[PDB]
């Protein structure tokens, strides 16, 4: 491994990767979120 | 798991996955080739 390393901070979990898709006019990003992750994203519960 | 009637064949290997960014007006996909991949596909040498 190269001894040189950023920081590398995590995305912000809702948003995700940021797509550098090349003729795009405005920047968009996309997210999975597993069945592991979602309840722990979703805190709320409405009615369970 | 669910029943396995799930499986499709995979991505043509440079090509990739496509995309749905959802106001897009015609279809895009990407590909990350890692190094062992790039040698697989990268058949031919020129000069070395």
């Amino acid at each position: 491994e190269p001894q040189v390393s950023v920081v590398a901070a995590p995305p912000h979990p809702l948003l995700g990767t940021a797509l550098d898709l090349v003729d795009a006019t405005g920047q968009s990003f996309t997210q999975q979120l597993t069945p592991g992750q979602v309840a722990g994203v979703f805190g709320q519960q409405l009615y369970g």
